[PDB]
C-alpha cells in the first residue's frame, strides 16, 4: 500500500490541435517510462481520460504538471488510492478520431481508383 | 439513505466470444440495469472490456458478483470503487470498437454493392 493510482477525466481545449496531441503523446510516453509510471491515456471526442500509477511522489508531480496544463480544463480526479500492486503493465496510449475531428483537421475519406 | 457508489473494472473478453454472447450481455444488462437503476457504460475494444457502474452500494455489489463469475470474460480487475454524490451517466449503454479481426472472429464480413440513385 505504498503506491498510488490516480484516475482523472478532463475536457480538451476546444482549440486543441494535432501538434498539441502529438506533444502530449511524445512527452507522456518518454517521462512516464523513466518515472516508472504505468497506466493509460485515452482521447475521444473532446474528452481525456487517464490512469496513472507508480511512486506516490512521481504520480503526485506528474499530476501537478497535468493539473496546470492549458491543453485541457475541468480536470476531475475520479479515483485516488493506495495500491500495493500496479494494475497496468507500462504505459498505454489510445487516441480515437471521429468524423467530427476529421472534418476538424481538414481531412476526408476518399477512395482511389487506378487503372491497371 | 440514498448514497451511491461507482465501480470500474477491466477484463479480458473470452477469445471465443460470439455475437450471441454480445447480444445476451446487452439484453441482460439493459433489462437489469434499468430495473436496479444502474447507470454507466460498458466499452469493448481490441479484446478488452472496461465497465463503469453507478448506483446504490447493494445494487452495484450484486451485479459485480455476477459479472465476476461470468465465463464470457476473464481477469476481472476492479480498478476503482468510490462514493459518489451524483451519477455521471444518464442511463446505460454499450460502446463497441470493431476491428477487421473482430469481424472475422464473429464469422462476419461486410460486402459492398453499388446502387443507382438521384
Ligand atoms: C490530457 C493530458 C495528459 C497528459 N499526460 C501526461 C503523462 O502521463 N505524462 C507526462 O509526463 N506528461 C503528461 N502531460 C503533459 C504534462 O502536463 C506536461 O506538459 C509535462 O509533464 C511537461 O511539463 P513541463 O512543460 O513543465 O516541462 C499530459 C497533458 C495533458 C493535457
Ligand atoms: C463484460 C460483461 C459485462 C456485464 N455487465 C452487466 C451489467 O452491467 N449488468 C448486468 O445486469 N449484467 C451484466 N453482465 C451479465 C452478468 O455477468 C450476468 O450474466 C447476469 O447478471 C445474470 O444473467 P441472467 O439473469 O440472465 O441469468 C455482464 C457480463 C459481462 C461478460
Ligand atoms: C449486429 C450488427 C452488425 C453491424 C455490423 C457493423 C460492423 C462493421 C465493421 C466493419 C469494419 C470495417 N472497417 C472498420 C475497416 C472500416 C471500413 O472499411 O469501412
Ligand atoms: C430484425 C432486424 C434485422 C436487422 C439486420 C441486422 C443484420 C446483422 C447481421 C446478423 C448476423 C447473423
Amino acid at each position: 500500500g505504498h503506491m498510488v493510482s490516480c484516475c482523472y477525466r478532463s475536457l480538451a481545449a476546444p482549440d486543441l490541435t494535432l501538434r498539441d496531441l502529438l506533444d502530449i503523446v511524445e512527452t507522456s510516453q518518454a517521462h512516464n517510462a523513466r518515472a516508472q509510471l504505468t497506466g493509460a491515456l485515452f482521447y475521444s471526442q473532446g474528452v481525456f481520460f487517464q490512469w496513472l500509477e507508480g511512486r506516490p511522489a512521481a504520480v503526485a508531480e506528474v499530476m501537478t504538471h497535468i493539473q496546470r496544463d492549458r491543453r485541457h480544463s475541468n480536470v476531475e480526479i475520479l479515483a485516488e488510492e493506495p495500491i500495493a500492486k500496479r494494475r497496468f503493465a507500462g504505459w498505454h496510449m489510445q487516441l480515437s478520431c471521429s468524423e467530427a475531428d476529421m472534418r476538424s483537421l481538414g481531412l476526408a475519406e476518399s477512395r482511389q481508383i487506378v487503372t491497371v
